[PDB]
């Protein structure tokens, strides 16, 4: 058992990721070996469904189904075996049910396709079946250059952020076949486990466009299902009686558990990846979503301990429930899984919300308070001229990127403390769960701008990313000339290949904390410092000081 993804790997002298019998967040050998295999049939299939070769055309099902697969090998997504072995089966299927239909035509030359994941079909019975032991991602740790690895694993787990993100788009309603055929040639390229360092960095840029198209897609599906996130004040206090809280990333699940909620007196709150859902006015038209509960999604376990209702899981940021014991009433949805907490296909509420009603929701509302969400990918640009003329009036000092995931580490006290004190002349721009980091404390305004803006979500780095854009359009300069340095904090694949497209898009000068990745190499990561000068955080007020000068 190998994997590294995330910001929280084992993290030891001698050597990168966790290995040994779990994961540190929760998954089993069985599992992370499963998921190899997973990955591999996965693999396959896109390598199958680059057989569109001269016009052999495209099904949507494969396409469509490939990320959302791919999305259960994410961190913190999914951790019931059977199910994973399920996504396994359906990819095998779909690679030979697709086979077929080529194979009508020309019986595919000589090979129908040169391929090491092949057919790659499978025999039955999970603890029996974890033959996945031929398909880890370092198989050949030593057969291959570390940093030939390091390249590498950053190049898959940055596609599979890249994934979650052309699905929770597809979901809401959006997709492109040039980004598919994009997704399946990369995955394709990957399968064959192949290590050039020039052809890996250059095909982890070439990640960073494509996860900005499908980013473009995805901001693309918000705005159209549930309106442009005008700016908004949400409560994070509890208030009155019963209540569902909702956790993850997907504003359709919001939108019906709302619907279905309406008027039946229970109450929904937010956490998490939810919050920006308050912004969105064909969401925050209900008058029963009441606050945004508890903070960051590295303590559900306490918290959602302590939330009268049920929750709801649409996506990514789950850990064990069984620890506060409210295993009974976590529902996973979608790809989200773990082993034996009740999952909720159909879209269908009726289930949760008659457990709500079970339950003991609040005792009363406490005294009230409020954060400011949902600046829009139309709502910043509403700003940037105004911004421009506050950095022309020496109003605006400069403004600052305080973003990405929260992770559980003490030593991200860095981001909290980093946030206080920027100085009282220059904006901050969060967006991610680590938003939470600083999230509810004090921050006043530059002449009625606040100097808290939130984005929203992950994925609205593309937010960020285009008022970037439009500031250096503004200002007839360049993205870096900009007075805005990034100071992102990380935890998972979504943010690697943020990170990918951050770097693709050319920004240098990124600071991730609060480490850098299992698979950077101090050798690896150093070549990043050379073409990008990305450096890792470790210290608040040094670097303080570098940023704002000149
Ligand atoms: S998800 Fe992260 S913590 Fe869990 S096994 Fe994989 S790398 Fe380790």
């Amino acid at each position: 058992m190998f994997c590294v993804q995330c910001e929280q790997t084992i993290r030891t002298p001698a050597g990168n990721g966790c290995s040994y019998a779990q994961g540190m967040c929760g998954k089993t050998a069985e599992t992370s070996d499963l998921q190899d295999l997973l990955i591999a049939a996965l693999q396959g299939l896109s390598a199958w469904a680059v057989k569109a070769r001269e016009y052999g055309i495209i099904n949507h099902d494969v396409d469509s189904f490939a990320p959302r697969a791919f999305f259960s090998t994410l961190t913190n997504v999914n951790f019931d075996s059977p199910r994973i072995v399920g996504y396994a089966r359906e990819a095998i299927a779909l690679r030979e049910a697709l086979k077929a239909q080529c194979l009508a035509v020309d019986a595919n030359a000589r090979v129908d396709n040169p391929m090491a994941d092949l057919q790659l079909v499978s025999d039955d019975l999970g603890e029996l079946q974890r033959q996945a032991a031929e398909f880890t991602p370092n198989k050949d740790k030593a057969a291959i250059g570390e940093n030939i690895l390091g390249l590498r694993l950053l190049c898959l787990y940055g596609l599979k952020g890249a994934a979650a993100y052309m699905e929770h788009a597809h979901v809401l309603g959006q997709y492109d076949n040039d980004i598919y055929a994009q997704y399946h040639k990369i995955m394709a390229w990957l399968g064959t486990w192949p290590a050039d360092m020039n052809a890996l960095l250059e095909c982890s840029m070439e990640i960073g466009q494509m996860n900005f198209k499908v980013m473009s897609i995805l901001d693309a599906g918000e705005t159209g299902k549930y309106g442009h996130p005008t700016p908004t004040q949400v409560n994070v206090k509890a208030t009155a009686g019963k209540c569902i809280l909702i956790s993850g990333h997907d504003l359709k699940d919001l939108y019906n558990l709302l619907e279905q909620t309406e008027g039946t007196g229970v109450n929904v709150y937010t956490h998490g990846e939810m919050l920006p859902a308050h912004g969105y006015p064909e969401l925050r038209k209900f008058k029963h979503l009441v606050g945004n509960y508890g903070s960051g999604w590295q303590n559900q376990q306490v918290e959602f301990a302590r939330f009268p209702g049920p929750i709801v899981m649409t996506s990514n940021c789950i850990i064990d429930p069984t620890v506060g014991a409210y295993d009974d009433r976590i529902w996973t949805r979608s790809i989200v899984g773990w082993p034996g907490v009740r999952h909720l296909d159909g879209d269908d509420f009726s289930a949760v919300i008659t457990q709500a009603q079970q339950m003991a929701g609040f005792p009363y509302s406490e005294i009230p308070h409020l954060i400011t969400v949902g600046f829009g990918r139309q709502t910043l640009l509403g700003a940037a001229d105004t911004l421009i003329d506050l950095v022309s009036r020496e109003k605006l000092r400069h403004i600052f990127l305080l973003g990405g995931c929260d992770g559980a580490r003490g030593e991200r006290h860095y981001f909290t403390d980093f946030a206080t004190s920027v100085p009282d002349d220059c904006l901050i721009l969060t967006l991610a769960c680590g938003k939470y980091r600083f999230n509810k404390l004090e921050f006043g305004d530059i002449e009625g701008l606040p100097r808290l803006v939130d984005a929203g979500q992950c994925n609205d780095a593309y937010s960020a990313i285009i008022l970037a854009v439009t500031l250096a359009e503004k200002l007839g300069c360049g993205v870096n000339d900009l007075p805005l340095s990034l100071v992102l904090s990380w935890f998972e694949q979504k943010a690697i290949v943020i990170l990918l497209t951050l770097l693709s898009l050319g920004v240098k000068n990124i600071v991730t904390g609060p480490t850098a990745p299992g698979f950077l190499t101090p050798d690896l990561l150093a070549v990043l410092n050379e073409k990008f000068g990305l450096r890792s955080i470790t210290t608040v007020e040094e670097d303080m000081k570098q940023l704002l000068s000149a």
